[PDB]
């Protein structure tokens, strides 16, 4: 239901409902409980229970929920638990591959839809999917995007082909009108520099966040996400000499016509200083 | 209709009527007389009567025009200068996004247009606007585009962004057998080294030229856009071990099959 | 329908009928003796009668043939051929822009088709193409498309642009579910280094081989594409830590969720392994 930015969005599995409140706690804009792929079949109906008796016990608690795709015979359950509590304020939908599978989770729920992009059947509808009537925005699976499409996950070869999807999801965001989507999981838990590498590329690139794994990952996340002072500086420059309504000037060496001032005036708008 | 090579585009500003001659003289391609984005909303309709009077007054010159979109009340009037002046011989239509803005820019101009696709929308629609009747070729509009898809521009992001859009160009050009592209303006001016590198880029993608922003930039590109002596000499000798007219042999280490050895004529071709 | 990986498919024009041999002794998985654009017009009337005896001399010798295409006054003749002797086991399509095409070279051979994309037409109706009854797998004519779209073969905007078509057909493998493509030539025959890094690269993306012309260039694409001690050790890691127990852990620092375990236990099953 946002146009707002989700800079951080953290996974806790279900299995572990002692960790949820941690999650909450480490400053992440979502939490999302996983009761997919983080939790083992023979798990999902207490990790199910589990959810539900945390959102019961913490009733100011509000997250987002990846639930099992309809091929699972939990899938009914998993939408019916997002439905009946207020703490639920919207789900993942992973291996997306249709509008309709969109449609369906989102009216059984009655709550926004992340689709989260895993495999070239999700690319290939991915118009149809993101212009569906329920979608918040969009994310994107990598690592299921890896196994799907057969990459070396961190090759340079690899990130190419996700470059391609990245760019489906960004490019389908602005037509769909979508809010900004988040890129995919950084794994490497204890690199930061590697992690604000990942972070820097993902909002050149116009992302709005990062899906993350662990409370750690999200002062890092943050602190990316932020305007650098230079950055900063050179809106100003921009914004001051656009001040006088001239329709093309020159700032650092560089042409400004209206395309660059407005990026400057978003760009400080954005940090907390319009007009 | 016009299919030639354009290997620089330079806009000036309808408000620096005196700096028209000198885009004219810096030898580029093409002038572009902008009325649009380089033009306060303000001096407008002062701008287009300082291109009227050019263009009447220089008879002999021949000018491409970037016109204001559908949504701007002094689109029609954009439109009408541009069909009355036999100096207009096409027009930048600025953020297209459908065929129906190509088709009525092109029956009310009664010239070729050059579409400037700026947005994700012009991308998701550019089979059809390169499809339409009256485009003569497609343009980049990657500060336009950078601004829409909220990129950071000149960052390795925003460029493999731009890489996928400039593949879109590139593709439905071919596909609509459409005159060469032109890749997107470089804005660093004084920066000879950052812009030679900007058109050795583009023109190993397919690109024809740039659309460029300062008389300084057209030399270089000009000169960069050239064949060097290490192309043409590899063309000549792959010209001739394909002359007795062998099927597949070797040069320079290299198979060269028949996708070479056509690459190499046309190479040739093109430098005389 | 083989839906196995073929490494090397090395090029051999039926003008060198005594090439042919050294061809198939070179150990390359598949053989394409060429009777299209490597054989001069005046001389493919008696290449395919080369290819004849090779064929009825070597009855045991199973090869593929790149034929004429359709306007070519010899392509009813290059498809006899394919359909009248056993060692003909596919044949590659060259100039392909529609599943038409396939389906009637298809037929008419009543062989597997190779469906080569050299064109941009051929990459913008790739997914008809490769949905195409009759079709293996997909490869690309990687000089072709530098000549049809403009590009500065070897250039690192050319394989930006050739990255794209890359992608459809890695894409469209998937989607069509066929065999592992092939990436495109490497032409440079004595740059053993080269070769290798262009070969790492179409692996890391997702093609189970390369097309190639030279019987030198085989071994070197055989020894890179198969896994490293490296990639088998770590495989081997994350398999144990999921035999173990069950849910999301941590190898070398990195998260492993469902996918990555997948994709470990893919790499050890190709390579005769488990666990
Ligand atoms: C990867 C993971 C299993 C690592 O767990 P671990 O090895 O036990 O964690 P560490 O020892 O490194 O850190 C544990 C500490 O951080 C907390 N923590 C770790 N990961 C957490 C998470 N995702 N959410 C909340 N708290 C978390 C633990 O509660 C503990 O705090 P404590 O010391 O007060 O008990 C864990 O980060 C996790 O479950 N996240 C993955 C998210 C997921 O489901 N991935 C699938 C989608 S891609
Ligand atoms: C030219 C520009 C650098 C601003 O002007 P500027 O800062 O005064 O230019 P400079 O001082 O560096 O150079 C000035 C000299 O080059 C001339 N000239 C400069 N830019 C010119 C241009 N686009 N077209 C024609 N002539 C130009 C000037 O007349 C002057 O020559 P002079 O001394 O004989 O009078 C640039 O911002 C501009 O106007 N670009 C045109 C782009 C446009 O119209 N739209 C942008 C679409 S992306
Ligand atoms: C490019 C090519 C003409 C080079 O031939 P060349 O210059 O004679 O090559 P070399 O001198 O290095 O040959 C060395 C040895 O390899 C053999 N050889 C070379 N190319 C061969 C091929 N494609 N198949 C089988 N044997 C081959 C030669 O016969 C020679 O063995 P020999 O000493 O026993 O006679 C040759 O490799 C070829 O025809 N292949 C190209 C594939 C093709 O059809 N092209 C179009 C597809 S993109």
């Amino acid at each position: 239901m946002n146009r707002q930015i989700v800079r951080s969005a953290l996974f806790v599995p279900a299995t572990r409902p002692e960790r949820i409140p941690k999650a909450l706690a480490s400053g992440a804009d979502r939490v999302i409980v996983d009761l997919e792929d983080a939790v083992e079949e023979g798990l999902k109906v207490e990790a199910r229970a589990n959810l539900r008796r945390f959102l019961v016990d913490t009733p100011e608690a509000r997250v987002l929920v990846r639930i099992n795709a309809a091929e699972h015979p939990g899938h009914a359950d998993d939408l019916a638990l997002c439905r009946d509590h207020a703490g639920v304020i919207g789900l993942l939908l992973p291996k997306v591959e249709s509008a309709a599978q969109v449609r369906h989770a989102a009216v059984a729920s009655g709550k926004p839809v992340w689709p989260i992009v895993e495999s070239a059947r999700g690319l290939a509808a991915l118009g149809e999917i993101a212009a569906a009537a329920g979608v918040e925005r969009l994310s994107f699976g990598s690592l299921d995007l890896a196994l799907d499409l057969d990459l070396n996950s961190g090759s340079n070869a690899a990130e190419q082909i996700l470059g391609h999807a990245r760019y489906a999801l960004l490019l389908q965001t602005r037509l769909a009108g979508l809010a900004p989507p988040l890129d995919g999981v950084y794994p490497a838990i204890q690199n930061r520099a590697g992690l604000v590498e990942a972070v820097r590329f993902a909002r050149d690139m116009g992302f709005g966040g990062l899906l993350c794994i662990h409370p750690s990952q999200v002062e890092p996340i943050h602190q990316t996400l932020m305007p650098s002072p230079a950055e900063l500086e050179w809106a100003r420059r921009v914004a001051e000499a656009g001040a006088s309504g001239a329709g093309v000037f020159v700032v650092d060496g560089e042409m400004v016509d209206a395309p660059v001032l407005g990026r400057a005036r978003r760009l400080l708008e954005r940090a907390g200083e319009g007009g």
